[PDB]
């Protein structure tokens, strides 16, 4: 309740009656498939604004959503090696199983129901759709290698990232740099086996198209 | 070993120069992935002779092959609501880790990794993926709720299936009558969420023309 207050404190009409709207985790998934898919890392603010977002963004915003109706701001960051970007959800909680809210273009790494007993066995739903799709060059390589303990951004105080005009590449390295749980060692990592062609091209779709 | 040489008894030099050369999970993906994917319930021979197969046909082949090579034959049953149709799947473990080869079209219910440290986890992985793709009715619904137990066809003399001629429905029926454990409860069904239409759309895609 004190945090809700805060963020009150923070915003403007518009963005509370938005906020209040999405009072549910499903609800919240359902607002972020209108925001348009996409420099720098907005905060929900300019989310709300511009209408645009990539993974971090819309977990954020997604973060303060939840927080807005009593849950904790939770983000987990999803770790590849080199060849491939990480993914950033944010975790909720019913009924003591986790469930993951996510911004993204393609047919993968999409919205988790909350029906995963723990934050490993969750994580591990997401591993084997992980892959190389956009290149020949290692074409179907599983790049997944670890996942972020859930981190709370409660830590810090709201006006740093809920308004922040500033952009947040602080915010993502506190999130790269927070603990994380390898999902291999080095003996599985031999045994992977690429994702066929019928998988590379079903990932290859798009939502919001390049323009 | 033994049931090896049971296994041995029964095939030609052709069937088992076949199973000699898939001698690992992965081989065993690789062949099944040479197989066109579609009556009845062809046994491995069938299968080799005819090569087409659909999911339980495929699992079959797959345990014969991992038994050729000294894995236990085992099958897990993906149970659906009525709305869609169960899947099959070979299960099978590396260094303690529990992997699965799977027959399908889709690029949902796919081949794992040994990387799940439990049935229950493996079986996670699919969860989201199964769903309501084919209709408007019900579009995007997620279908799964049940998995069995690791099913050994030990049980039985390998005569029964391997080489059958009898078509193997008793087999199918035995499966689906198997220890099954339940996903979700009530409350947690109510909580779900239907698939995006990105998602359908993806999961429509073949492998193999419906000719």
């Amino acid at each position: 309740m004190h945090y809700k207050a805060q963020l009150q404190k923070l915003l403007t009409t518009e963005e509370k009656k938005i906020l209040a709207r999405l009072s549910t985790p499903q609800k919240i998934q359902d607002f972020l498939d209108t925001i348009k898919n996409k420099h720098t890392m907005w905060s929900p603010r300019a989310v709300l604004k511009h209408k645009h977002a990539h993974c971090m963004e819309g977990a954020m915003l997604a973060a303060l959503a939840l927080a807005y109706h009593g849950h904790s701001p939770l983000l987990m960051d999803l770790q590849t090696t080199d060849e491939d970007e990480d993914h950033v959800v944010a975790l909720f909680k019913i009924d003591g199983h986790w469930g993951a809210i996510s911004k993204t273009n393609h047919p993968v790494l999409r919205y988790r129901d909350p029906i995963y007993k723990s934050v490993r066995e969750l994580a591990m739903s997401y591993f084997h759709e992980y892959f190389i799709w956009w290149t020949k060059k290692n074409g179907g390589k599983k790049t997944l290698r670890a996942y972020s303990n859930p981190f709370d951004l409660t830590r810090y105080k709201p006006e740093r990232w809920v308004i922040a005009t500033g952009d947040l590449d602080w915010l993502a390295e506190a999130l790269d740099d927070s603990k994380h749980f390898p999902i291999l060692n080095k003996k599985m990592q031999k045994q992977l086996r690429p994702a066929s062609r019928i998988e590379t091209k079903a990932a290859s779709l798009s939502e919001w198209p390049k323009r």
